[PDB]
């Protein structure tokens, strides 16, 4: 029953030791440079961070149940960006997004109902006992099929701003994945 | 020309003749931190900064070369987060419109419209932008509705994101964004 | 068991059943016109109806065979306008995700769960919930008029799928009709 | 001009309503498939001008600009006329929509015009440009068969019959089925 919590935006110098319940498994997130990373959540027994790794080979401490000390990290759009090996040492229903007033980050996840061609989009809409809503899928993340009838986890996927309605646009960081 | 510095950690020193910094402004009154922007240039590219720090920012006067280190790449933009690297040493273009239409990748937008109407949204201000090659949404929500704006102005808009969707693309604001009447 | 009749200008006696139709209703309020909407068949096939006379409901009773002449197609439905256009004589519905796969701007009849409403510009945006899926219901104008609520089963009829650059949606045009269940 | 826009009530229409022919588009096919044909021609009384939908080909040697004519047996549809047949139609001796005003209606009509395109893009099964005016700025759709109208940015596109549409965030252009798009120049 862990509170939501972010990070403030900036250097964060000093240990704050965690611990992390969960990961996913290391993705491209720029496939023209290569470079990778992944994304992972951590928690404190009062409240829960989310942390983007940047580091390939630092997937390993964040094996669920290991409480691990952060330093040197990074803040920014509310989430903690460990950038490298260096730092780390060793110890949302549907109808609610739209109630919501603020820009945030969603993970989750939904059945999918419907597909189709965008702008330069791959817009879905994601079904739920509590209502339904708009997702669009540009750049990188297009790569990964998904049809009508799947259940897709969404991770760091930007709750966005708009007349209309809101929708779950993708970002630079954001990772897709199908369920069985 | 411009250029996204590699994301992640950027130790080391990097010299730039600072081009133009924005009025420091606050991003966030729940805890009243405050913030700038500005733009920097190589020889060859011009780079942007998202300056956290205030008492940095008098030290991005236009002119000034000064030497960049310990600062960070994160969406295409520069972190300054402390007194940090801003050393002294002794001491042009914006983007249209229909271009951001023939864009294929989500990008950050500064720039210089003249705005042509305004409507209420669902939590937010939607303004439209007249211009010489076309005209596009921007949507507002959060803190910069407190701007005053009418049909009319020109307002210039710094760290806005040009939004993936179907349909039209169009410049909401994140949480950096900073809006700016004019005339 | 669905069909389509070409548009202009249709003579001669052209014999159907008469399969469902809806009460008389007023669709232009201010110049205080009225029509109804009923569904007739060849037994092989079914065809939609505009029914203009008021005085015409009487005829098309479900079961009643009759025989249609002079009458006029057009926007894909027939337009039956006269009295002295009718004689007389001696089940296929679609689910939402399918209208989601359609290529091509239908109209649209079904009756569906509503599972959310906002207002927009000049209009009331429902939304209707669905084994196969959800989707969006525009109505401007004078269907406005009918108060509907989170959580009825509104009956839409002459609806129109419509086309949009992210999502179609069913919206009213001025043949349209609405309708709350139970 | 003076002439000001009107609805022709539904419903059948004996008797001859005398009008005069102001303008008309060419002969069209608005279905290219099951090769149907017509053409859109506006005409006026002395105070107010209607649009009428023409489905007979061999008419439009008869809807020639300052010819009045005489319309029996018609039918009203959509505040349309609808002209069917050759025998409607006889012989007897002889304004304009900026785009903001579009944005300002509260009702649903059709639209004719012409306007400058300053973006394109494929929707999810259609086309949206976007129309660009001294008076603002609007989204068309186009959908089924008139996607096959080739048109791109710089262009000035006629439009007639088009249907100014309902929808939540802002009301866009569409084409309903007897559209007809044109490109300028």
């Amino acid at each position: 029953l862990l509170k939501e919590s972010f990070e403030g935006d900036g250097y964060h110098k000093g240990p704050k030791q965690v611990v992390a319940l969960k990961a996913t498994k290391l993705f491209t997130y720029d496939s023209i440079k290569s470079k990778k990373m992944f994304h992972a959540t951590v928690a404190t027994d009062t409240e829960f961070f989310r942390v983007m790794v940047f580091e390939e080979n630092l997937e390993k401490k964040f094996i669920p149940g290991n409480t691990i000390a952060l330093s040197d990290y990074f803040g920014m759009y509310g989430s903690l960006a460990i950038h490298e090996y260096s730092s780390v040492s060793e110890v949302l229903k549907i109808c609610d997004l739209h109630l919501q007033t603020e820009e945030r980050l969603v993970d989750g996840e939904f059945k999918v109902y419907r597909k189709s061609s965008g702008n330069n989009c791959i817009c879905y809409g994601i079904w739920d006992d509590t209502g339904a809503m708009k997702v669009v899928v540009s750049g990188q993340l297009t790569s990964v099929n998904c049809e009508i009838g799947n259940t897709i986890r969404l991770v760091c996927f930007e709750l966005t701003s708009n007349a209309d309605e809101w929708f779950l646009r993708a970002t630079r960081y954001s990772y897709m994945e199908v369920i069985m």
